[PDB]
This record gives structure tokens, C-alpha cells and sequence, in this order.
């Protein structure tokens, strides 16, 4: 059943999330026994259009999926967006490296008339349910800092205002940027939960624009030094007392699942149809092999080593 | 200070060396009394032209550096263009973020003609002085090895062909890719030694392009990110038994100074003019008050905060 837990036989539960970005992704999500969205992409309200979304039509669009998850956790990732999507009404210039360039929370911190909106929604939407909020491309805690000091002027405004939102919404940040998963140790004291953004933290890491026909081979996934900042990032996590989830594609791979299993990642978000591929792997692993897997797995020297040991465990599953 | 040692009073040595792009550069080093040539650029013997440069137009070049420096250490990269420098006959691809695309040595792997002809010059050249080979953009040690297997090749091109290389040539990697500070302890057991390329390390760490100018304030070479990974390169390489060089612009900033000194960097390879004032400040600086402060900035949690520090230490 979609019903039962992803909890392997000696007793250890995961949480298993979807990935999402517009809210009729809910209804398959949920059929497919999502305990919560872990990842809802924003983008699709500043796509497609010449005006910035309002207020009130991304309020509409976050309580929509707030309410239609009953009570379970919806992160929220603020807007990230850059000027490779070229938007007109968004000015944006023209860049040699966008995927290096002026993005995401970058553009949010330059721009916080458009910031704030987004965050004003996001809160109302939270007085309706369960809202988590996520930054995306944080390379420091001094950017977490300045995001936050935004976030509570828009508090500030809204109590000012009557205006109800969670006094205790969580914001926690994506792990993306190879300097955020080095220093995570330093970032979960100011965060309230990480989630690993395993494709950009991959590319970046290596060097690699995975788009890039002439160097898609570089794209190594499996590669000793991604296992190592995940590692960083769940153990950083959890030293502090708080979560560790995982919403790049990593997460919803079966190869993987073992492995994350073991290095105790809390939370899988991925795509919804994915989601009872990789309950079933973690029904039939004892946690306690799962660790010890992972153990191999970081005494390894080449990505394909790894790759060839996980495809021996999931034979065997 | 040209011929005195950039020694610390209590006695720590360390080597500056200069970065150089064309060979009417080694004047200036040694006239600022460099050690050696910690990065040769070789950019130069491409760009400007219609075609690629033979193997003794190159050879030419890395000669008059090797005989020049009389012995000292050259070090020689190779081949680190990429798509963004507009080279029409190398017909290298539009790409949408160059930066992070087919260039370098992922270049020379798919076009190993390129490759050979540059190595071929390189190795020539090592048997009229004290050259060593560095690889850039290495993200793993698999491309290490593909890059040894070519110029095992070409070694035994020569072999056959009775020219002469030096056989004990050293071959080491620019540590520039996050992949490559992270698992440096791979790295090192495959490598000659390890030189730090701190410009791209920050900009790949960090995700920023530092010539993008609604960006450029998040181009941090002092973030704790990128001390973190100098430390743990530095570290690799030493318990190897090999050396770690840095020729990234952090290594010729007097802020950084004391703090690469106390991580026990071995050389520091730079623009010619700064040498002066980097060997002042180790001459004029305790190891032991170089390792506790290094300590001390390696503990804190903001590039600015260790900015303001660094500036009190090297204040007097
Ligand atoms: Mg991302
Ligand atoms: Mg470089």
C-alpha cells in the first residue's frame, strides 16, 4: 500500500516527499503516498507571462497546495529564476556564465520589492497549513542573513497590518552551492533544516554544465567528492538537531537509496511516480546494512565503483 | 631582500616563485628574485593567429624560459583555453556557460593531436633544465590518468626516436575544481604535487563569475569555504610527501600571507612585482604566530571578519 511507511524491517523510517511545480502536480503526489511536498519549484508564476505575478496570484497558487495537503509539509522554494529564462519584463542581462551569474536569491536580495511579494504570499499562505520556506543558491550565512532580515521586516508589515501567517515557519535553505555544503557546519546554526540540491551541487562541484553535449560525461553523480558534501551536509544537520532532506534527482534514483538510507538522510523529495520504487528499497534494507553499505561506498576512490556496488544491492533487493 | 630567503625568524622556508604568460616575462621574476616559475601560462602560443602552433614554435618557447630561469623549477600548464576565447580556427562550440564547459584539458582529451603536440614540445624542452608538467581543470583522478596515458604515448614516441626528455619529469595537477580539493587525498597519491588555482577554486566553490558585475561581490576569496579547502589540499599533498604550491591571485595578497604560511603552503607563485612585499612579511612574521593565527582564521565564520583581522596582523 502507498499507506505504509518507507521504514526498513529493523525499524528506521524516512520521510518520502514529492517534487513539485504547479499545484495539479498535488492529486499524483499524494496517489502515490507522498507524506509531503519537499520541494515546491516557483518559477512557474514569473514563466510565460510579461508581468510580475502579484501577491494574490501566488497566494492563491501556495494555499491552494497548502490545503490540498492536509496538514503536511509544503516547502516552498523562493524564486529561482535567471536571465537564461529571458523574461522580458524581468530586464535581465545578458550573461556569459548565467548558471554563475545574477539568480535566484541574488536577484531576490538586488530586488526586494519582488522578494518581499513572494514572501508575503508565502506567509499568508502558511496561516492554512503546513509551510516550510526554502532559499535557493546560498553560498553563505551571511546571504541566509540578509534574506532573513527581509523575511521579518515582511513579518513586521503583516502584524503591523492584522495580517495572519506561522510565527513558526521554518526556513531552511537549498544545498546547492559547493561553499554551503563545506561550511554547512556554520549554516545549521542559522537554518532550520537543509535540503540538498543534488543536480546544481553536482554540476557545480565538478565543473560541468550536464547540458552541455561536449562534457556530459563529466556529469558524475556518483563521483567520491558529491558523497562526501552529502555526507557533510546530513551530518552538519544533524549535529545541530535538524533535518537533512534530499530534492535533487540523487534522491529519487534506486541506486542511490541505500546509500542515503545509511549516511541517515530524513527526507526523499522527488517525482511523485518515483516515490514507490524507492519505499519498496527501503522496506527490504535493515538500516543497519544500509549503513554499513554507505561505509563502503565512502572508502571508494572512483565513481564507477561505487555505481557497479549499488548495482550489485539492488540485484540482490 | 632579492637574494634573501623568505624565511621566517624561527626559521620556516618557503619558495616564491612567479607566474608568467609569455617568456619576455623572466626578466622581471628574476630581477625580483623568484625561485622558479610556479605557472607558465601557455595561452599565448595560441591566441592571435590563424592556425594551431607547431610543435617548434612551442618547443622554442618553453625553451628560452628553462635556460633563462638557469635551473630553477618552470612549471608548465598546459593548454587551458576554453569556447569563451574567440579563436576561429580553433571552431570550439557556442556553449551557454563556458566557464563550466569543453575547455582545457577536456579539450586536449578529445582532440589528443592538440595534446601531443604540446607535450611533445614540453618534454623536449625538460632536457635543458628543470621543467615540470601541470594539468588544469582536473576534476578527477580518471583524467589524470587518460592525460598520463597520452604522454606515456608521446614519451614513447621519443624513446624510439632517440630524442631526448627528462625522464624523472615531475607532473602534477592545478587544484582549481571543487572535485579535485575535496578529494585531494585521491589525488594526491597520483600526482607529482599539487598547485592551488584560488581565481577558479572561488569562482566554482562560491558559483559566481567574478567578471559578471552584478555579481562580483560574491566572488569571496576569503570565504571560510575556500580557506577550508586550501587547508585540506595542503594537507593531502604533505601527508604524500609532496608539495603544495598556490598560484591563484590569493597567494600574491599580503592579507592572505600569513595565513597560507601558517597552513604550511610550500610555494607561493605569483605576478613578479608583489614577490617583494609577500617575502617581507614572512621574514618579518614568527611560523609559530603564523600557525595560530591561520588557527584562528580557519575558526571564524565570515571572509569580512578574517579581511579585518588580517589587515591588524600585517598593520606594523
Ligand atoms: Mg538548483
Ligand atoms: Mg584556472
Amino acid at each position: 500500500l502507498k499507506d505504509l511507511p518507507a521504514e526498513t524491517p529493523d525499524g528506521k523510517k524516512v520521510m518520502l516527499a514529492a517534487n513539485i511545480g504547479t499545484p495539479k502536480d498535488v492529486a499524483s503526489a499524494l496517489a502515490n503516498g507522498a507524506e509531503g511536498v519537499g520541494l515546491f519549484r516557483t518559477e512557474f508564476l514569473y514563466m510565460d507571462r510579461n508581468s510580475l505575478p502579484s501577491e494574490e496570484e501566488q497566494f492563491e497558487a501556495y494555499k491552494e497546495v497548502v490545503e490540498k495537503m492536509g496538514g503536511r509539509p509544503v516547502t516552498i522554494r523562493t524564486l529561482d529564476i535567471g536571465g537564461d529564462k529571458e523574461l522580458p519584463y524581468l530586464d535581465m542581462p545578458k550573461e556569459m556564465n548565467p548558471f554563475l551569474g545574477y539568480r535566484a536569491i541574488r536577484l531576490c536580495l538586488d530586488r526586494p520589492d519582488i522578494f518581499k511579494t513572494q514572501l508575503r504570499a508565502i506567509l499568508r499562505a502558511s496561516a492554512y497549513g503546513n509551510v516550510q520556506i526554502m532559499y535557493p543558491m546560498i553560498s553563505s550565512v551571511e546571504e541566509v542573513r540578509k534574506a532573513n532580515s527581509i523575511l521579518e521586516e515582511v513579518k513586521a508589515e503583516l502584524d503591523r497590518e492584522g495580517v495572519k501567517y506561522d510565527k513558526e515557519i521554518k526556513v531552511g535553505i537549498m544545498v546547492e552551492i559547493p561553499s554551503a555544503a563545506v561550511t554547512a557546519d556554520i549554516l545549521a546554526k542559522e537554518v532550520d533544516f537543509f535540503s540538498i540540491g543534488t543536480n546544481d551541487l553536482t554540476q557545480y562541484t565538478l565543473a560541468v554544465d550536464r547540458m552541455n553535449e561536449h562534457v556530459k560525461e563529466y556529469y558524475q553523480p556518483f563521483h567520491p567528492a558529491i558523497l562526501r558534501l552529502v555526507k557533510m551536509v546530513i551530518d552538519a544537520a544533524h549535529k545541530e538537531g535538524k533535518f537533512a532532506a534530499m530534492c535533487g534527482e540523487m534522491a529519487g534514483d534506486p541506486l542511490a537509496a541505500v546509500i542515503l538510507l545509511g549516511l541517515g538522510l530524513d527526507e526523499f523529495s522527488m517525482s511523485a511516480t518515483s516515490i514507490p520504487e524507492i519505499k519498496n528499497i527501503i522496506r527490504n534494507v535493515e538500516y543497519e546494512k544500509a549503513k554499513e553499505i554507505a561505509e563502503k561506498a565512502l572508502n571508494m576512490s572512483e565513481a564507477r565503483e561505487i555505481e557497479k556496488m549499488m548495482k550489485d544491492v539492488i540485484k540482490d533487493i
